[PDB]
């Protein structure tokens, strides 16, 4: 019921608080309860999050026996030391082992739905990656970006309810609750109910107005897509772009991006700053990079700050406090890097510029690119 | 300003009412005014809507001289009789002809933005397909699906304002106004502000709740994607699916789709009906097809009616009036086939079941799959 | 022993004369002897010659139960009404059926060697397509181009020995015997011992010298590859090209080919003649085509005649007798269309121009493009 | 005239001896004579041997201004620091610069013939890579594998004539002369007249007979293709395979290759030896590798030695002298690594086993895989 995600949010948080296996399929729970780390597991797919389970820090909590891939099972190649088998071989092994769980590593509809139905048809206990992380107690032993943020959410319920009340539009509220429900339940369909295309990130959110004289701080410029998006929505008309990116390979790419615009009338308005955005000026290991505050990097009052960085977005925002507090530029702040960012970043921005309106959109079919908008 | 699309809607409708060239770039208008049907045009792209301009009924209203395609300009192949040239050859011709307009046939960001910027850089008058249709007065001489619905919208302003007031949620209202603004202005960025992914059509709209015992009428079943989507969101659990599709090639495909589910426990709950959905029972040219009303095709009360058909959706709904009026199933009704469908279909449904709530989402980056939801 | 293919030729011809199952694997012969047309067969591959067995005229001589394709077995699609299964499913069926033969339809090393080894590993009786045609007595019920020419060769042994003696070089003799051995034995490795690349057909045979003033009759011009090859080996320098092609779709393609050379200094030297080459002038069903003799089509003495046509190459050569007899142009005559062509075409040409030297090369990894050279 | 390559060989060697620019197009020679290292050059293609000219040791002998690639000229990417331009931009620059030479880096028919004709049509002086190496005096400053071996051949004429006389068959003689003519003239069409497919290397040469009990030394086993080829031509029947390969990444791949045969009845007959083949036992930088003689690595008399290694093939053969001299196995020795290998390797083998017959085939459309056969 996507029209009552506030209700499901509270119910999920209460359920998880008293049951750490909340959200784990019953048939898998009973195997794990029966066999513990002798549980036999088969990875479905060789192009998904299965690498995150195999690279896991410390001894695995189950015996991984194979990976299924119908397009590779005759190659003789191993998948993280595992044999690669056909789907037919997997259903055969499953019919004869009780006791054998399948990890569906696929994230996209075609492959995911295929393997999920194969499992259902044969009554094979199965899990997606977030469910695997929770069911096998791998919190802290996987990359933080694919970790279980359930418990963190359960500790901050009132603060999330307070954020919900502060959001300017109903769709942002639905989006907030959908993201928190995904983390509480491990159910990706929550994102799917609210998601917007990747192509609409920052520039087509339904919340911001761009003029023909924008001055954009492109913080975490990567490969230049946000510059391409500003160009597109403004029809090649802006005042200034300051692109900030510390990675040396990305900076090589941006030199290629700058060359595609060399004959435009706006080429001279774009600069690239090979540093990271932070709260002060310091040279640190990234390989050393320079880190500088936004307020020192730029030389004019911005109208828009886009932010998607590997480092602390809270430190980066503090390094832009004069720009934010004095000029109230529109902001598009990526909000999916830490379980705490939706609250922490919002709380920081409002403490320095309390008259902002706030929105939230989710822009991929996966857990990436939940983005806060301030205008 | 996507937060004031109601305002832009009224302003655009007033502007168009008194200027048929409303929405056409000034530099193109001045060429067309100066040269009329001696206007020289270059088609940019060979994989877009350019086929719709070349297949146009009756003499063209401009002299089309070439098509640009950097991946094909050495092949010796013609594009609808036109030479295929490089982008460099095009900019050269443009620098020497006043007077020469470019039709950007590309609909997707990469190719579209590329050609739009090429044109801007060199000051070359350019148009997208909807702008071309309006600027050259091709209304009625192109396929109705790619025609200019501007004037139709201008004739029905109060009825659209009345629809806006009837929609249950703000995002549906924003979506309504965004779609109408696209048609009034020929500006696709209006869709982009509100669009959701194609993958979320019907089953992930943010508005409907599906149970584990759904009985779905899949009207216009095509290649079986809606069956795959119901299976996915319900995790292989439903009571019944009646798939209705009249096209013989699609029916061959559905036999393949049915075979992928032969060993599932729900295979017996799905039937295929090789007919079209209409208001009564009649055999008509499509090649003859049988047309039957939904109320006669099905044998139980449905919980959900998905509808996307080539024929009249109003006739199809009248053929389901007993199901709709007596049982109030959820409905997902594709609303983009006629300029009048948003009003006509809604008005019909409410006259037979007035207690429905109504929503609207747009599910592609193009003009396809604007869908009404009733629940 | 490729250094004694003359010996193997005679031995194979004697073996076949007294055993129609010569060349058929013993384990398959014993199944066919035991079960006849109740023999169960599995087609390996869905992209090979398997369509030739399924389209076979009259009732099949075995019960075809499935086709193996690991990249398609979950699609629900049928292969000529057959279920598509995985290789693992096939080895399972084979382990339990005696009695079950596999037809390896693959012609190229990767896929062919894969399936051949799968069969050997599991002791599964298997056949290639030529072996299938012979083992099931399908001579005359398959396309003539993929038929068993064994018996025809056995009837003409001395004439083939006489051809061998007439060939000017040892490699042509080895090639002759390799082609005849393929047909006598159904063993494609015979072609492999002598084959040259497709890219060397006509222009890079190792036998012909082309000058800078060639006048080429391109008989069966198709899609213009021979024109491209003459251009390449002569570095854009020739006197004349007469391209002869009757198929209307090929003639559309040749207009595209002619456009790629429009600015060259040799464009005016090329003409296209939309007719078939034959012995006289007649309009016949191909859809009607004009058929004309080469001697009437051309307007000058040629230096080279390339020939690869669907119709009778003997009739086509008779329609060029004045050119051949009077001017002794170099000839490249495709020799793989009929079991009789190596003898019939050579005998004809020498009767009108007896001073020619003769060579033979085979230019694909399959049975296509065995070509006679006369110079 | 491929029927007189012995004659062309001697004429080319005499021409080169007295003219180092022999084989260079006259129009390019006159530019180079006029401008020397101020010659402006355009590289055609970004996927060929152009990297060999750009990575050249020491200052370039011309000013390289751009690279042409119609599929990349809008990317903003540079090709070894060079701008990437369209073919139309190149013809424009060429029409206005005298003085501007084009290097056609393409080696395959489609792309090579395209650029060669573009150049001819516009009268643009052009060269292939071997011609570039010779015309700009880059001998010794490019990778030895793509260097000009002309002068080396001119110093060894009688020894090559002596090799020609020792070859057992006419096609080997034609092949020898074709390879030497390529190096003397820089004209790749010489290879094309004699080349056989890559798929026929070692196992389908037209010269060797393989039994069902072969014992193969696979020297330079790489990625396991020769094992796959022996398996194919013998239909999975051999006695032993000793695979010798020193590269650690190749050895990882061979473990994958061994797994594809784990259930065959010949898996136990194959061993992998992670060392290089040389004349004695020594540990040397390749990263250190073990180098051992073949006679010590193997434990039985071989029937076949295939050899294609990065190191000295003469040292490797000396490390197999007992096997070669005592048992006369068939040999397939790659002969294209050094300008001297055809003479040096043959001379060595015959000094230890003088009763061998010798053949030679060339197995790619490029300069790779000229192979000597001894049987
Ligand atoms: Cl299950
Ligand atoms: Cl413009
Ligand atoms: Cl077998
Ligand atoms: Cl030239």
């Amino acid at each position: 019921d996507p029209l009552a995600m506030n209700d499901s949010f509270l119910a999920a948080a209460d359920a998880l608080a008293v049951d750490p296996m909340f959200g784990i399929p019953a048939n898998v729970r009973e195997v794990i309860a029966r066999r513990g780390n002798a549980t036999r597991l088969v990875i479905l797919g060789t192009k998904g999050f299965g690498a995150h389970l195999m690279n896991v820090r410390h001894e695995r909590p189950c015996e991984v026996i194979a990976a299924v891939d119908d397009f590779r099972y005759h190659s003789g190649e191993l998948y993280y030391g595992l044999p690669i088998i056909s789907t037919d071989r997997f259903t055969e092994l499953a019919t004869h082992d009780r006791d054998l769980v399948a990890l569906n590593t696929c994230r996209y509809d075609g492959p995911k739905r295929f393997f999920d139905q194969i499992c259902r048809t044969h009554g094979i206990p199965h899990l997606n990656f977030e469910q695997a992380v929770r069911a096998f107690g791998l919190q802290g032993n996987v990359d933080y970006r694919v970790d279980d943020w359930g418990a963190d959410i359960v500790r901050n319920i009132p603060a999330f309810q307070t954020l919900a009340q502060r959001l300017a539009d109903d769709y942002s509220v639905q989006t907030l609750y959908a993201v928190l429900n995904f983390h509480l339940t491990c159910e990706p369909e929550y994102y799917h109910e609210v998601e917007r295309p990747y192509s609409t990130l920052y520039f087509r959110s339904g919340l911001l107005r761009f003029s023909d004289s924008e001055k954009m701080v492109d913080c975490g410029a990567s490969i230049g897509e946000s510059l391409a998006g500003l160009i597109g929505v403004t029809k090649g008309k802006f005042e200034r772009v300051w692109m900030i990116e510390p990675d040396r390979i990305n900076l090589q790419t941006l030199q290629n991006v700058l060359r595609r615009y060399t004959d435009t009338n706006f080429a001279s308005r774009i600069t690239v700053h090979g540093c990271g955005a932070g709260e002060n000026t310091i040279r640190v290991p990234f390989d050393l990079i320079d880190v500088r505050p936004i307020d020192d990097i730029i030389d004019d009052a911005p109208t828009f700050i886009k932010m998607d960085i590997e480092g602390s977005e809270l430190s980066a925002l503090k390094g832009a406090r004069r720009a934010i507090s004095e000029h109230k530029p529109k902001l598009a702040i990526s909000a999916y890097h830490r379980s705490t960012d939706l609250l922490d970043l919002t709380n920081y921005i409002l403490s320095i510029r309390p008259d902002y309106q706030i929105g939230l959109r989710h822009h991929t079919p996966d857990r990436w690119d939940t983005c806060l908008y301030f205008y």
